[PDB]
């Protein structure tokens, strides 16, 4: 199963008491079944409270979306400062070498990011860059010359060497007086920033697509957003009770991943006399799942079930039901059509189809 | 020759006494001379009169045009369905993940489509989904488990097998009432659907860009045509008598997919002391030929000739000739430089480039 | 070093007494470490004064640059023709599939063109078509056969084999008067062509982005001309006295390919736990790549003029790490400068204050 991302599959980068940064591996690495995920890249960051990632930027253009907690999050230009109050469900887009630092301000709940990057210099490939030096790390500022460094700085090597050069890794802990003043200007989201070309938003701003005793799904679509717009990419959240059944459906144009939160699940995914491939797979949190578009897939809640997904090739994708009340396609194929499709008689085909009286999540 | 694509060429998925459909090997397979074509596939379908292909939707976008004879192309979405009546020369973009049959209404005309694809979750590479349960290929709902099933449905799987599980293929014959009922409120194209967002539209909808005694070309660009601008792709047509020839020209950025429907013609192709190399090849009907973009050519039709051509990359394309009265860029180069290139004199030159009266189709 | 291209990578094409065509190698030929840039290629041309580059066209997407001399550069079109007078720091997007033919109008200087080129039917390779029939080159119309060829023209083969196929190369000698009478019409650059859909635009077109004693650069981004929007490309120009220091920064999101014009250089360039340290001494003709987010400093040797081309330019910042402005590190907190670096929050202020100068700063 080459779509099933367990923890096997991720890389750790950076990790201590305070936090842990990983990596997912590079989605077509086992196998070339997902070849048009090979420029894109799962990025997992998690950090207790009072704690702060120290400054850097990457060589890839981000997409960053906060699963659990609170953080701030804070733009350093070369002229000036963006600080953003993020909580849980905001998103915002990080283009490619913008340096900036992560605070959990929160005194209780731990953080919990994912960040979907999309390397600029090589396909899926790309490197973090510190500033900061610590026993986990050199500064890149490293990488030039005494003379170079000397010049540039216009004081002496030993200086330099002594203030810059000379922390356990790059999750440090952070007091409360700190905290206080690091986030005094921070600017949070709001219905407003739906579609802002520059601030975060939220992916609850809106009422949910489909909604529920079972289930909920939330989405946020190139359509209202010019960030993501640019990068044609939806996002969505979904919440499941126990015993609860995701109907089975397929996205019409979009590859969907997976990311799950809280809770566990089977899910069933149907690739292709002529026969099917059965893909199985039980998923646990924090697990990964690749929905290949077109590919009708099934999601079944074992337990109360939270997960995120990123939607690539997301314009004007569409999401088509193959039971339910609801945007159910078959129910749109004429009697006569059906009735030479499949073996049963047109009244058997109708009267089977609108047995389920419920739509998008039914009890499993 | 890895330019030129006969019937050895092309794969075929399903095959019966109504109807066959046929796909056309990657065009990077043989040779990587066609390195930027790897992200298309062409699909070639073919039936008899009184005919209808069973509802399915593939991973991928679909730009259709009708060849010879008349379609019922019938869009089902999950809230609704577009049904078109379609006929030789009308063109229409189906996006991926859409489920849609097609029914060839016509009492003794046989139906020809050339589908161009592009794969959503590969390069060049994708699978059909059929909803439909046949001898040649088991629905994708077969996928699912027994338990998911029940549950979706609400109902027992015994019910289930035996209405939508339990015809010989995906091709059927279909009664002239139910032809009839499934043909009611079926949209065309007309002049006014050249720039339609979503309606189908006539490749000879307008008058034609060259035309003379011996041979005309329609076209339909990016400039005027939406759903063409998308995916930045031209058509076009051309009608050429027995004897009659495509006088030499190239094409300055499109790279140009030829399919011929009727008749046989004689290509000569020009790649690159040193030594241009000479491409040779008889073409027979269904025969594929693909023209670089920037290679010279020439089209000399043995017998009446029709085909069709794909324009990739096509915004702001430009046919450029080296022969005839009309758009002859050789005429357009000042004598001084002329005469500094070529071995004759400026005279002579001119002489020679003006013995040609005609333009764009000559007496071979 | 990857990243380093001698004149031991590239290609000549043609050369003879009158000029040399020359391309870079593929630049992901030798490494994996320039993957992004497969679909790019680099072409470069010199010629003496009052010479004729032969009429052809490529399958190409082409981005013109000047750097040295003056150029008569003629678009030749299906149904008439554009001719531009270039002259250094100009610029122009040639389509693919466009026949057009270069003068060294000049009586002293010799012409220097280089060009940025995105292959259509193969990432990163192609071929040039001229017209012309030479010792070097066959016509591509040599390709068609006799019974083709005088179907086409309307005339038996031996006029069209004698007329037009029977000059030792593609590059040629030409008097002052043709070169005069093939100048008539060219129109040029001005500061009101700086964002032009079909006019070249001149690099120092406007005020420098950066300018001191030591040093300047000029830009030209996506976001004032349409041309260089739609190829997603930005075209800079760097003028440094010897002993001068381009100050260490980072181009965000660009990856950039430098040529050097004049003089010479050394690099540093720095990648990724310990960091990579890249050194290079650069040669005039040289090309150095700097990707994307990687720290560099360019240190002039003697006085030094380069151009670049920026791949993946929308929206790039550069980011310094050392001046007096556009430092990033000025901006990050004292909070967060305290528990990034070992030093103090006093020391770290008073060390990044100590230079007051900013971008181009003494070696
Ligand atoms: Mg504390
Ligand atoms: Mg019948
Ligand atoms: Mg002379």
């Amino acid at each position: 199963n080459p779509f099933h991302f367990n923890s096997k599959r991720f890389q750790t980068l950076f990790k201590n008491q305070y936090g842990h940064v990983r990596v997912l591996q590079r989605f077509n690495k086992r196998s070339q079944q997902l070849q048009n995920l090979r420029d894109y890249r799962i990025l997992e960051f998690n950090s207790k409270p009072n704690t702060l990632l120290l400054p850097h930027h990457a060589d890839a253009d981000y997409l960053i979306v906060i699963l659990n907690g609170t953080a701030i999050l804070t733009l350093v230009n070369n002229d000036d400062r963006d600080s953003y109050n993020l909580q849980s469900g905001d998103a915002l887009r990080v283009p490619a070498g913008t340096t900036y630092y992560v605070v959990n301000p929160d005194n209780d709940e731990n953080l919990r990011m994912i960040t979907l990057a999309i390397p600029v210099n090589k396909p899926g490939r790309f490197e973090s860059f510190f500033l900061s030096s610590t026993q986990a790390q050199q500064s890149y500022l490293q990488g030039f010359s005494k003379n170079i460094l000397e010049a540039s700085y216009d004081t002496k090597f030993e200086e330099i060497n002594k203030v810059l050069f000379g922390q356990e890794s790059v999750i440090v802990e952070i007091s409360k007086k700190q905290i206080r003043e690091l986030s005094k200007h921070a600017k949070s989201s709001s219905r407003k920033t739906i579609s802002s070309e520059d601030k975060p938003f939220n992916l609850r701003s809106r009422d949910p697509i489909y909604s529920n005793k079972l289930g909920k799904l939330f989405e946020i679509t190139p359509e209202k957003n010019p960030q993501l717009r640019d990068l044609d990419v939806f996002l969505s959240v979904v919440d499941m009770n126990e015993g609860a059944l995701f109907l089975p459906h397929f996205n019409s144009k979009a590859i969907v991943v997976l990311v799950i939160n809280e809770g566990e699940a089977n899910i069933e995914l149907v690739g292709i006399p002529l026969e099917v491939r059965k893909y199985r797979a039980e998923l646990s949190e924090q697990d990964i799942f690749v929905i290949p578009a077109g590919y009708p897939v099934v999601v079944n809640a074992t337990s109360d079930l939270n997960f995120f997904a990123f939607g690539i090739n997301a314009e004007n994708n569409q999401r088509n039901f193959l039971a339910g009340s609801k945007d159910n396609v078959i129910s749109q194929i004429p009697s006569q059509v059906q009735e030479l499709a499949f073996p049963g008689s047109a009244k058997d085909i109708e009267n089977l189809i609108k047995s389920q009286s419920e739509s998008y999540f039914v009890d499993a």
